[PDB]
C-alpha cells in the first residue's frame, strides 16, 4: 500500500538516537504526512507575529525541548498539540531524520509522523496564525523565486493563497519527497 510503501521507505534514512545525548541547545520537529485524495501530503505552520522568535514564517510544527519531555520525539509531539492540537494517539513516529546543526551550539531534531485520516487541525492563534497542506510531489517541481536564496512559491488551487516556503523547512521538504516519491512504477 501507499502508506506502507513510505514508512519502508523512510525507515531506511532513520539515524535514530546516534546524535541526540550531545550537549547543545535543543529543538525538534514534526514532518507530518497526511493522505488525501490518494495522494500524500506535508502540513505546514504560519508563525504568529506576537512571538519573539521566527514571527511569520512558514515552518513545520516544533520548539525547545524542556525538562519534561522523555526524549526529542517527545518535544516534537508536545509542541505540535501545542500548535495545532494534534493529539498522541493520533500520529505514529516512523524515524529520526539527520539533524540540522545552527548557530554553532544548536541542533535540530526532524521526526517524520504519519497523521490519522479523522485529524483535523484546530490552529492555536497564540502561536499559529494559518496551517496549510503541499502535496509531496511539489517539491520535486516547485516553483522557485530568487530572493542569491531560492524560495519556493506554492499556490493552493481550494483558494488562489500563495505561501512562500524557505530555508531548512524547504530544505527538509525537498529531502522527505526524494525518499518517499523517487525510483517509482506509475
Ligand atoms: O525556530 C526554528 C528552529 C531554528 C532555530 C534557529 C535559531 C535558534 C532557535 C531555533 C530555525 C530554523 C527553523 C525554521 N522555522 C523556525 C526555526 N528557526
Amino acid at each position: 500500500s501507499m502508506l506502507d510503501d513510505a514508512k519502508a521507505r523512510l525507515r531506511k534514512y532513520d539515524i535514530g538516537g546516534k546524535y541526540s545525548h550531545l550537549p547543545y541547545n535543543k529543538y525538534s520537529v514534526l514532518l507530518p504526512l497526511v493522505a488525501k485524495e490518494g495522494k500524500l501530503h506535508l502540513l505546514f505552520t504560519v508563525r504568529s507575529e506576537k512571538l519573539r522568535r521566527a514571527p511569520g514564517e512558514v515552518c513545520f510544527p516544533g520548539g525547545k525541548r524542556d525538562p519534561t519531555d522523555m526524549d526529542d520525539a517527545a518535544t516534537a509531539l508536545r509542541e505540535a498539540q501545542e500548535e495545532v492540537g494534534l493529539r498522541p494517539h493520533q500520529v505514529e513516529v516512523v524515524c529520526c531524520l539527520v539533524p540540522c546543526l545552527i548557530d554553532t551550539d544548536t541542533l535540530i531534531t526532524p521526526f517524520v509522523g504519519l497523521i490519522d485520516h479523522n485529524f483535523q487541525a484546530q490552529p492555536n492563534p497564540a502561536e499559529v496564525k494559518d496551517v496549510f497542506l503541499v502535496p509531496l510531489a511539489y517539491f520535486l517541481h516547485p516553483q522557485v523565486h530568487d530572493q542569491i536564496n531560492h524560495i519556493f512559491e506554492y499556490t493552493n488551487p481550494e483558494d488562489g493563497v500563495t505561501y512562500q516556503i524557505k530555508g531548512m523547512t524547504a530544505n527538509l521538504a525537498v529531502l522527505v519527497a526524494f525518499i518517499i516519491l523517487e525510483k517509482k512504477p506509475t
